[PDB]
């Protein structure tokens, strides 16, 4: 794994924290250009190691209790009756209210390691991953 | 395929990406603090290893109307550990050099800069001089 970063041990994934800071904190969205722009993404969990590994990323760092973004994010209309959208009649722009708010996924920095989704727009630390 | 970001001079047949750094006289800078403004962003400063790569950096100038500026490249000088000789230039067979010695011959004093004109010649000037300066990037990479 680069330049100091979380080697997982079966995934060929290495995370890094970054939360240099309160004024540095991204949205979900800088989250991932950023680590986007590292050859990378926002690090996903899919196993206990990937968490204990980003755990022991905290302990090291001492990034207890802090959030941080991970990859997770969420995202068209139906017919109650059943029957197939064969036939749209939307206004200009319309279908558009379903989109004003998007939910992404935090992780809490603490032993339990928990998630949340909450607004993709709030400032968060986050976690990058990029392949060995 | 590796490409070149956010328009930086794309090098068609090498890896290489250019971009021109001239905000100004009162933005200038020295060829180490150009060297250190390159690598930050996940470059470095700008060599010109062929007539293509030059060519790049030459419409570069063109396309932002940098014309008679000069600019740091990543051109600097060395000293080559074979550099001593005897007084009548002859070289230096037998040593005798102290423990950790030669070592004040690798002081880093001259470093190059392009003259944006149509000739794009280099010249070797002080490093501490104050320039305008241009950076390359890896195709495949992306500014920090
Ligand atoms: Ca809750
Ligand atoms: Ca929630
Ligand atoms: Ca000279």
């Amino acid at each position: 794994c680069p330049e100091d970063w979380g080697a997982s041990s079966r995934t060929s994934l290495c995370f890094k924290l970054y939360a240099k800071g309160k004024h540095e904190k991204k949205t979900w969205f800088e989250s991932r250009d950023f680590c986007r722009a590292l050859g990378g993404d926002l690090a996903s969990i899919n196993n206990k190691e990937e968490q204990q590994t980003i755990w022991r990323l905290i302990t090291a760092s001492g990034s207890y209790h802090k959030l941080f973004w991970l990859g997770l994010t969420y995202g068209g209309f139906t017919w109650s009756d059943g029957s197939p959208v064969s036939y749209e009649n939307w206004a200009y722009g319309e279908p558009n209210n379903y989109q004003n708010v998007e939910y992404c996924g935090e992780l809490k920095g603490d032993p339990t390691m928990s998630w949340n989704d909450i607004n993709c727009e709030h400032l968060n630390n986050w976690i990058c991953q990029i392949q060995k």
